[PDB]
């Protein structure tokens, strides 16, 4: 694989029609969806020449953790869909390549195993019908070593998946929620805050005023995001926000981004309009379906390779210096 | 059906072809007919996350009535056209569904029928050509029980429809103007407002002053439209005067906007831009011609169920909350 | 037919393939030809309503006389190429629609005999090898009763027409330059107007400072325009120059636009800029082409229906309410 | 030939595919490779009129040495892969039409055989991994009597050719490096500046401040450029970039361009944005490819008469005037 389109066709190839439907679909017209790919298109970086490559490292810290990359992976839900192995597949080739791994609370294979596998396992919070309740899955991730806590908050329900309708999809009765909803507000955000230690990262923030607010509220992070398209149809790409968000809150917290992240230039443009990292989903899970644990093994060292080449023909050294670049809007 | 493009393939299957012309072209090159469309596609709207959710409601107050979402049915000419039914149809789901119904001057059902049905009915006028005659369609609007008058400004004469002349399209013998022509003035709407203690809403203002002396007319309302491209060819879309005509207005009437809304999505963005209600024209005779007054009902449960998913999911309570979303526009 | 592009069709089928494409085709890779239709397509019009169209009249007065529409028709040479009655057809068919005709130095008829026709005839000049033999041209138009010189100003050579080039195109020996080049400087201006009492018109400016020039020259009208995209491959449209040279000149001559006019919305579209009239080129080929005198009448009475039609629906009584329509621009 | 298209395609027959995309490619996505032809299409010129074009020249001088056109030949790495005579055809045609040739590091003949042929040789520099063998290919340069180091500071290594990775592609064995590397920094640069009494052109420069810091450390020229779309895929193109780049100079250095010139009409629009000159590479590569030296030369007659033809059609008797042009940005 030379490019993460290599995956997805191998992925379309495996995968019965109505689950890489489910992958790869939005909701509504999918209008959100695709402006994820087009807002990244219309990015041009300004590279700088000349700097000092002897030491370039694509290595961050967040959350009081290095990371191999300015990335993790994103939540997806129920990943034995994608290949037996599921989650585990995932979380071990993300253990070892340095990157982040994303535990659900729709997960197919339950946080602790997950958790065991190791790396720097993140866990991912639907809020649930009570309070007490949500608040157990919380202690269950800190209990089992998971690193931060990714509230996702522009779930209030499910959005309206028209593929998933017209197929009529279900889960497989071979899948299940191996951890086992209300929507949230401010006051659950508060409750999480009060009941762990850990980073509280708020997922799916689009308004400025929002971003401002999580920062009060005592997020230590934020991921700008419209949830891959499959949320609010019409909702802005959080790529188009990210920029006015960052100068918003201004190194209050670490502020990431998603949503059509499809190479190691990619990541560069987001560095460039001011993000900690991103997070990367649909690729993920392409690599998991075509070749298990080695196919995700095989995109991270894709994706390692793609972002050190973007940053030092780039004139970026460490990804402090990728945040100072300068980008101009095309057509 | 899952979207309201679904309809369109069913009525298209339905309608004899110069009909479904009739229904779906616009004058000229039919410019501002795919305008309206490219206009909506480039709104998008930043939601709101993490507000409360728990009595989520699509009515509005309008014209001294509750209405179920903020949506009226268009007024559409000669609806007998699309099937036997015709406007006592669409009439009768929209009185079940809770929203308005614009009876037509050119109704191939009189207008004491249609309101028979009940409902919300509301009463198009085209000027006739003396003031006497034109009044007296409006006394017969209100004695019938109709809530608002909803004069067309701008038609002074029918715009040049190629695909009508192309086909020779001339009304069936079939189908007749039930309620049985000179261009409107401002002369003219003050003889109705003089004639009515209705409010009078005036469809067809484009231009910001228009906005602006309608409201020194008295005017109760306008709809910002460009008649849905039918008339001036290379007219601006209503949508992209909307927010300044809101702004210019500055409460003083309520503005309505028509032209390509499509979805809850749609109906979002344009509230979102300021309106206080939609017009929704074709769809609406999508499904008429595809399953009757059965069909309307299904779209407008559909289209309620957008409204409701698209409000909660950019965190709006009410559509008073969803008329403060922001937006940004897009490529 | 019903709109300008039925004739092309006609004209199409009629025409050998080479004399096609010196009509239609443009210089270079044909980048200004395409843009004059996109940057028409762009502009949308902001409409009036509710004013008084009991007398709506499409005349204006320009170089001292009364014309039917805010057109002439554009110079093109050796019209003989597409209809055997040339030149000839079109001037009556222009004279019969109240329509200004420009005689061609490089007509296939003689001046006089078109002249002869009657009408509105104005003259296009280009510069000859010699002042004096092209003040005698100039002489020749007065003496024979043409109301106007369009002195073509972009031309100093002709530009490189690669279909002409392909096809090795070059005139039949039935064609001839019935009259009978250097290029023009704003000495040549000079030497023309104070040769004659007529009006001189600069036909092809496209910079600000060269329409103010113009004035200052004592030219009595401008055509803003790249040729149609013949000349210059890479040269702005002259409708996106318009309103910037409207507001230089600031009434100090007329200013006319030419280039993708195909409909009386575009009319509308070039007066709402601020054009005093336009120029219609090919269409008119297209026309003489596939139906001869009879073919230019029929699209001078289109085009005369078109531009009543859009002036009333946008809300104009007269080309002077027109010019003062606002406008946007689309995507 | 009558374009530079033409020349694409002869070379597309002839080359083997592998070759043919060697040439043609770019880095990643070849986002940066499209966008430097979409940038250039969306300028516009705005051409003057009137102006004296007796003696209208296309000569310019840079580097201390008249060139013929406002042109110089790219460096393009191993041309004996594209016909067997390589760099000496290419050089002779240059010669022969008074444009300066780029010698490359990495050309396939050796750098003095190519100063042989005579013309005005410059020297594209590849920093070497030590300081003495690169000031050595430096010293070889002037010795053998080339007139500018164009010293490449955008290759701290290859960028990702998707293409050759795809082909496998290598050097054949028939190909070699006849004059037989390290990332360049700021002291590189220096290091060379104190080792030559020729200008130091720098190659590959975005950023304006690193257009001015190109000043500041003694640089003769820049060279605004993304390599072709070969670097980094999402660099913005160099023409989106030169008209800031040249007011931040100042006078202070020469400006050249490149990246998808095709045509006269292109060197007028980057000599209209502000370039002292522009490079050519992948077209001088086609025309080698399809006919030797011979085409080169024909190439470069086209591109001489284009230029002209533009120029003249502008306005412009000088490559001066054509620089004070105004353009404006289209869509
Ligand atoms: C199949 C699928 C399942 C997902 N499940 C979750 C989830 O359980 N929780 C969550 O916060 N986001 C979920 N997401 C959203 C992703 O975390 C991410 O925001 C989105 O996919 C955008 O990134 P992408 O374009 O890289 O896929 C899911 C996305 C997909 C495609
Ligand atoms: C077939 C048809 C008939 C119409 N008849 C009328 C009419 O009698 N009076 C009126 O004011 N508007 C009329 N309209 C315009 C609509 O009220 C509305 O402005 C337009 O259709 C734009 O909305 P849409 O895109 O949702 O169809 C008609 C539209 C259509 C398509
Ligand atoms: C076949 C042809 C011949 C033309 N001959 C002349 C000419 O002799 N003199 C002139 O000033 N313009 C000439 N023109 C330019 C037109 O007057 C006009 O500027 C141009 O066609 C743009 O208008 P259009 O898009 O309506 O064709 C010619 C154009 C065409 C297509
Ligand atoms: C096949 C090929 C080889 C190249 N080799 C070099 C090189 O050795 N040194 C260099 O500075 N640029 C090199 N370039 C970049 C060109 O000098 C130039 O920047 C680029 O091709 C953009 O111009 P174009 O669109 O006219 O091809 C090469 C480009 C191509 C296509
Ligand atoms: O986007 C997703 O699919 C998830 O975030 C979800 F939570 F919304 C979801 C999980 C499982 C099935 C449908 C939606
Ligand atoms: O757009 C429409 O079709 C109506 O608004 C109309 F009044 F213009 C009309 C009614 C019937 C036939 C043609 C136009
Ligand atoms: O655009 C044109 O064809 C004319 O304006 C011309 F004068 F340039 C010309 C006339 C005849 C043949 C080629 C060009
Ligand atoms: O763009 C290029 O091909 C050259 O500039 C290069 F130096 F990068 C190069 C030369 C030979 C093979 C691959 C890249």
């Amino acid at each position: 694989y030379v490019s993460l389109a290599d995956l997805e066709r191998a992925a379309r190839d495996v995968l019965p029609g109505e689950i890489f439907d489910f992958l790869a679909g939005g909701s509504g017209t999918e209008a959100s969806l695709v402006a994820n790919r087009t807002a990244l298109e219309r990015v041009f970086v300004i590279p700088r020449m000349l700097r000092d490559l002897t030491d370039v490292t694509t290595e961050i810290d967040i959350f009081g953790r290095r990371a191999a990359l300015p990335m993790a992976v994103a939540p997806v839900a129920y990943q034995r869909l994608f290949h037996p192995e599921g989650e585990l597949a995932v979380a071990r080739a993300a253990r070892d390549a340095g990157v982040p791994y994303t535990i659900c609370t729709l997960s197919s294979v339950s946080l602790e195993e997950i958790a065991a596998v190791g790396g720097r396992p993140w866990f991912q919070l639907y809020w649930l019908r009570d309070e007490k309740r949500s608040l157990d899955l919380v202690r269950r991730a800190e209990d089992a070593g998971c690193e931060a806590i990714v509230f996702t908050v522009d779930v209030p329900w499910m959005g309206r998946r028209l593929r998933d309708m017209r197929n009529g999809f279900a889960l497989p009765e071979w899948v299940t929620a191996a951890n086992f909803f209300a929507p949230a507000t401010w006051e659950s955000v508060e409750a999480v805050r009060a009941h762990t230690d850990l980073p509280v990262v708020l997922k799916g923030i689009l308004a400025v005023e929002d971003a401002r607010r999580a920062v009060d509220a005592g997020a230590g992070g934020i991921v700008v995001s419209n949830h891959g398209g499959r949320q609010l149809d019409g909702a802005v790409p959080g790529i188009e926000m990210l920029g006015e968000i960052v100068a918003a809150v201004s190194g209050g917290c670490e502020v990431l981004v998603d949503g059509g992240i499809r190479s190691g230039g990619d990541v560069l443009k987001a560095t460039a309009l001011g993000a900690s990292a991103v997070l990367v989903g649909r690729p993920v899970m392409w690599a998991l379906a075509a070749a298990g644990q080695d196919g995700v093994r095989q995109l991270l060292e894709l994706l390692a390779e793609e972002v050190r080449d973007a940053m030092g023909l780039a004139g970026c050294e460490s990804v402090g210096a990728a945040r100072r670049l300068n980008t101009k809007l095309g057509v």
